[PDB]
């Protein structure tokens, strides 16, 4: 069977299994979960660690006294289970004050508060051992054109991230930032909507090396993009610092279904890619047990996330190890794709008559790519109608 | 009225007004247009210049003799009308040989041919005065997961663009490259699917300064993204080298409707942005007169592209010049957005009790953003129910 | 200018201007509004009437005593302002008990309760003068495949609507039902996702004459469909009993922008259709003032809804009245469209050699449709760059 | 293993395996296939029959002499292989004459010709044994608002279908019509865009019993709708006369991938539904072997279509037969869903205090739906990590 263990690196945010089920058209269907209780239950399921927004662990507005009490109970559970906290993040979207954003809110005082609220949680994150600090600008964006001058908001966004970079370096912390893109929801359009936009923005920061991305399966799919393709680019750039796994059934509201659900073939290609590329970070599940579920359903959903990754991991491996597939990859020229186009150089290429003057485009065009046979072998492997 | 003149910088590709109407489910509805004839007619309409793919001007496979004949007739028309050729591009998608791509085709010999075919047209482009060379990788991508290893294809894509950069510099040409993103069609998923992905990729090239983007209205909208937002980021990065204007009615096949059609409010915000940011490049129309049209319809469609830009330009200007709007912008705090969040610095911000310890989130949250009044003033201006 | 008066038939639901701003990722940004106060403010704005879900007016679970108190205060305000209540609906989506639906919940006791809760509000609706009773099954549907057997769910949906038909007829009420379609959100997929699905379902009810549709601009656009076309099919079938007006910027979460926002050209084509078809029912606005707004913004947004309808109404009338457009419609053969294809009969059509044997498809194909010139005239009229 | 035999009812259209690969941006990648050869190769693969558009079999404009020759060769191949022709359709989209539609073209003579061309192929279809005649109005619709008055277009659509109904009945043919919906492409918006719209339209025809739908997997997904749910509504109405199977990767151009590709979980839920509902018609594959493929790839892709249906059929049966799943269905109350809500009647429901007055919504709300465990079982069965 497929039983997860801490070595598998499966992590969960407190807000995932802890989601009470409030949606835009309805009230909570489940009671609140004590963070300490979630930690112990996730440990029992084979999880590696947990993540949290400051506000999931400490109630907004809690006194320094209550704050210490909450952190103590959480640390107690971490200590008893040996659970890790690989990532932490700030909630800059729930309180009404962040209605127009945090780092790019038109109001300057709100932008200052947002940075302060973030810096306070970075200190806690480091104390708990987090190696990555995520930033999801859920409120950075707009519903109307003139409400937000995007060039100046990008100036404010760069300013905020640069200030965080200075803070972290001045303090000597060993923690990196990962930007989590999302195209829309709750704002009509959110700034840095996809992996590409986030990656481009990072290269304009003062210390680009401190920032990467934390893409989420469902978010890129909300723009109808290919997640494995985007992950490949992030990997090619050396910026996949963390990753959120879940499922999404197409272009609509952010569903956060458990991993495996939604686009199954995309899940398969994603796992094949992560494992083949040797990604070593956490396999974080940012999902929401549907509100139709009670607590037993919550834990079944969480268990399902990990199980599916394990089954997909086995199928991906079987796929790549099969000699019939290696033969099909050669037939489709995946090996030729790895050869430099012009290792001989520009001047040699220009003088090469076989590259143009004597090239026969019709003969070359006649060669079938053999992509369908390869894809069907992949399907067979996924459905276990073969390895 | 709104009569265009060469000063307005409106350009058209030969393939736009020249599109014969062949679509995936039907035959051509119009006869072919001689390039020379298009140039003269567009000049009569007030166009500034024209653009072309090598294959629009010279038939694929034409001998050196026929090639010179075709270029001569075209140059004659340019000379007689004073029309400019600001941009040129290569067709690496029509011939069957490019069925799996040009720069990233699995077959190495095809990749070499693709580079050679491109370099040949760069020479011609420069000769005709083009300042920008566009690259739309319509065939770079895949329909199935294993058919294309994306990390290695990005290696091949980087190799191709680097080789082009070396060519251009070795020759001393004063021409820049602009990558045109598209999410899908004709491939299931195309590499560098959006403005952001293209922008991120560029920063990994050997000479990033030589490359920018040529975004197209309809393409970003195919991913359901906000075009004006994406243009702002490209502008903030200093990479908007050229731009394709057209219309698209949502997430579906690439329609290439005339500019103005499709998302009208987005057209308004795009024009407001281009004009306010002071973009000085061509206003290129990459559109397709619907196949229901005869030649009179073709020219009416082309004229409509320019007219709409002119009307929108006037409304945008009226909008920004209105004192009631300037008042509404102040009410929405667009002025505060331009102020640095922490011009006083990190240390001052950390010691600032009004930024956190004494900040009142409820009072600040109570402040309405006044975004709806502003947006309605914008609507009034667009519909001319005011300036 | 464009001032609304009760004759314009603009209505608003209490939940529109009263939306407190709680979204899936954030707390309420505005305090609650007393139904009585909303009625008085909407009257001042020129609205014709209001609509309500039972739970907007009477708190869920309130005693018969408290219920009467709430109803009394509401009626006092209606009486003092002369405001009408043309439509009412039931909230079968907010309380956790409806997590799997009302009429199609798997649990039989919940389905029974849903019917009883509905019937109680139908009595109230009739008492207040409502002519249409709306049903939006926002919770009817599923997130996973086996959770719902759709054929049997449709049996339960038919049963519920048939029971309602029986009740209404037994009581002798003069009230009709209108189904409001929506493709998804809050459920992964919602049953009767579009206007077409609802129209088809209705013809399988016992008394089809009692039911119609209450389409919503933004809902059909969530499926990327053409709203005006859908409204035309509902008009053609004689089933447009009511309509919800708002705005949507593409395929994503239900935005409920004020009317005019989102797809502006669609809004124009819709107004053109409603006015030319002579739709006499309410122009109901089911929208939500963005949570970035305070109360002044709420009222500004609501006023905007009516203003935009009025401006669009003027431009559509101007467009249709223009002699140049009438000439353009004839050129595009809109008049030939109205002539029966075979008024002469099947037998005559079969014997007609000009319809096949002697028909020249190439000559006929040569005729341009002249659709672009016509659409540009439509654009000129919308932008007021003509009448 | 999973070998198909004629008993499986798999059929293919001549235009599927015969698609030459011409797409909007590229020339044909494969040479044409002789209909006779396709029939023989499909027979060897285990197909049950073939379908055709009139123009696939007989070249547009061919003389009566050439026509008979083409038909003769086709019939020879059918006779020799025992291959059936269950469905036939008319091509009313390729020739320029149909640029504005066939049945709803603005030009009256084109509408007449469209009907005559259809009637001629209906005679041929019946002669060859077809039981269903499909109609895909791919050209019925528009790119702009005033180009088509949708109410009158629907009048023309009804008129055409009614005329066809009259013809079929007058001739005493035993053939039924099936409308194939599609939301867009090649037209900006196509009339009767979804299954629901087509179902509703049918009930307004003179003889509704003669018409049903021929839904296509990829078409409904182009609107982001749930195909299995749509198929359930068509089954519930008794209108699933035929079905097109293929794959689609989201909202974008019509991909026509081989069945199994695209949304795999949907493909499983669809097979589960077709097999459990006892659909007895053809399993028709309307797909296109990617243009990257040569002829070996074409046949591999076609074989894949059937293989995937067979594997999915096995897993769906295994899922339903599993005792653990039957227990899970009972836990989720799928059985309660089948019990009438009010078998006791309206009057009894009204008098029932347990249905309202004494109902406890909080207790009932507390019951978990147990949908996640059930869906995970479904996943385990699909992946073969269980039966
Ligand atoms: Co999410
Ligand atoms: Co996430
Ligand atoms: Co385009
Ligand atoms: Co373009
Ligand atoms: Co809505
Ligand atoms: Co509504
Ligand atoms: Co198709
Ligand atoms: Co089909």
């Amino acid at each position: 069977s497929y039983q997860p263990t801490p070595e598998d690196k499966f992590t969960f945010g407190l807000w995932t299994v802890g989601w009470q089920g409030r949606d835009p058209f309805g009230d909570a269907t489940r009671g609140a979960l004590d963070p300490a209780e979630s930690v112990r239950r996730l440990a029992e399921l084979g999880a590696h660690g947990v993540t949290f927004h400051d506000d999931d662990l400490i109630p907004f507005g809690a006194t320094d006294s209550e704050r210490a009490e909450h952190i103590k109970r959480f640390r107690q559970g971490l200590d008893e289970t040996g659970m890790k906290v690989p990532m932490a993040t700030t909630n800059l979207f729930t309180h009404p004050v962040f209605k127009d954003g945090g780092f790019t809110a038109n109001d300057r005082d709100v932008r200052r508060y947002a940075l302060r609220k973030t810096i306070r949680n970075i200190d806690l994150a480091v104390e708990l051992g987090a190696q990555t600090y995520v930033a999801w600008g859920g409120r950075e964006g707009a519903e109307s054109g003139a409400a937000k001058d995007v060039r100046v908001a990008l100036d404010r966004m760069k300013e905020a991230f640069d200030l965080l970079g200075e803070y972290v370096t001045s303090q000597g912390y060993d923690t990196p930032f990962a930007i989590e893109p999302k195209p829309n929801e709750p704002r009509g359009d959110i700034l840095l909507p996809t992996i590409g936009h986030a990656l481009a923005f990072i290269d304009g920061l003062e210390r680009p090396e401190l920032y990467g991305v934390n893409p989420e399966v469902g978010h890129e799919q909300m723009a109808g993009l290919n997640f494995p393709h985007g992950i490949a680019q992030a990997l090619w750039a050396g910026k996949l610092f963390h990753i959120d796994l879940n499922g999404q059934s197409g272009i609509k509201y952010d569903q956060d279904l458990r991993f495996g659900p939604g686009d199954l073939r995309a899940a398969f290609w994603l796992v094949d890619l992560l494992e083949s590329a040797g990604y070593e970070g956490p396999r974080h599940f940012d999902f929401k047990p549907p509100r139709t579920e009670d607590f037993d359903g919550v834990w079944a959903s969480a268990a399902g996330c990990m199980r599916n990754y394990l089954i997909l991991k086995e199928r991906a491996a079987a796929f790549r190890a099969d000699p019939e597939v290696q033969e099909a990859l050669r037939a489709a020229r995946l090996d030729e794709l790895a050869q430099p186009t012009a290792g001989d150089g520009l001047q040699a290429l220009l003088p090469d008559r076989s590259a143009f003057e004597d090239f026969d485009p019709d003969a070359a065009a006649a060669r079938g790519m053999a992509f369908e046979r390869l894809d069907q072998l992949a399907m067979d492997h996924l459905l276990g109608a073969r390895g």
